[PDB]
């Protein structure tokens, strides 16, 4: 609301200061930039009418995702002038990644607005959802006026991003992982080191499924204190070195079969049942995660399937050290 006013009486080119950014730069990005917004404001008219009938209100939507565009693209590149050399704010401008993924952080928020979205937005533009992601908490930054139910927002398409969309076949993440902070230092990674976008995602996927995990473990396993630690190890091991069974599949699974499992082997017996019925009372929690879940060549069945499956089956070398006389050493809940 108050930030939308600030769209609509404002213009749909860039501002006069942000336009100085363009013309410090080594490489002008400008002309870039520009046929950028013209080449997708065909792309995003066509696809939004194709879902929406007819009426025209495409661009309306666009010219204003534009203004928040540019609004937030001069915020951004104000911190960013800082902590960037000349070389990488100008990389910064012409990448197109980048750019791609701060209009997409613009358009959903003005589609969200007015409400068919997330991830709709991502299949309109071609973007990666790990790329994306690495806009969202920068962007959220660098527009005060978010209002809470539009950061929120933003917050549970990041959720969704680390919870699945970053874990589908294709999806830059899984690349990342083989080969072993802003933005734009995420943007300016080179695909060719460290890797701080693996980095981070995984930290934060950590707070996410562990903060999951702990409510789960406060309903159901409150008899047992000690055994949330355990649970959370063997989630953290299976993660870190058996990731491949993400792919396809959703956080929450995993968090459900590591605590049926360590309930089998230390013999407490508070089976699946249980587990399922309460994890419905999570936020935003959807009964298809546990009733569809993936084994191979896209053969779907329930949670009990998939844990007698492919996640016994792959991690009985490990599960078992757990009840031995020498249990693997804890992993550090996240700060």
């Amino acid at each position: 609301q108050q930030l939308m006013m600030i769209l609509n009486s404002a213009s749909d080119q860039p501002s006069e200061n942000l336009i100085s950014y363009f013309n410090n730069c080594t490489v002008n990005p400008k002309e870039s930039i520009l046929k950028r917004v013209k080449d997708i404001g065909y792309i995003f008219k066509e696809k939004f009418a194709k879902a929406v009938g007819q009426g025209e209100i495409g661009s309306q939507r666009y010219k204003l995702g534009v203004r928040l565009y540019y609004r937030v693209m001069e915020s951004m590149l104000k911190s960013e002038e800082e902590r960037l050399s000349i070389q990488n704010f100008s990389k910064l401008l012409n990448d197109n990644i980048f750019h791609m993924s701060l209009l997409a952080c613009a358009l959903e928020v003005v589609m969200a607005t007015y409400s068919l979205s997330f991830p709709w937005i991502l299949n309109v533009l071609n973007l990666k959802a790990f790329d994306f992601y690495k806009v969202i908490e920068s962007f959220i930054k660098a527009e005060g006026n978010l209002t809470r139910e539009m950061i929120k927002h933003l917050e549970r398409c990041e959720h969704r991003i680390m919870e699945s969309l970053a874990w589908l076949s294709d999806s830059p993440l899984f690349d990342l992982i083989k080969q072993s902070h802003t933005a734009a230092d995420m943007y300016l990674e080179p695909v060719r080191k460290k890797s701080t976008s693996l980095s981070l995602f995984y930290k934060k996927v950590y707070r996410l499924a562990y903060l999951r995990l702990n409510t789960l473990c406060e309903r159901l396993l409150s008899e047992h204190p000690e055994l949330e630690h355990i649970i959370w190890t063997l989630f953290q091991h299976t993660l870190q070195n058996e990731y491949e069974l993400m792919r396809d599949r959703h956080l929450d699974q995993i968090v459900m079969c590591s605590m049926y499992g360590i309930c089998k082997v230390k013999n407490i017996d508070l089976k699946f049942k249980i587990i399922v019925t309460a994890y419905k009372d999570l936020p935003h929690a959807v009964q298809e995660t546990f009733k569809r879940v993936l084994i191979k060549e896209e053969e779907y069945d329930s949670i009990i399937v998939f844990y007698n499956s492919v996640f016994m089956q792959r991690l009985k070398t490990n599960i078992l050290q757990y009840a031995s006389t020498r249990p693997p050493t804890l992993a550090p809940i996240p700060h």
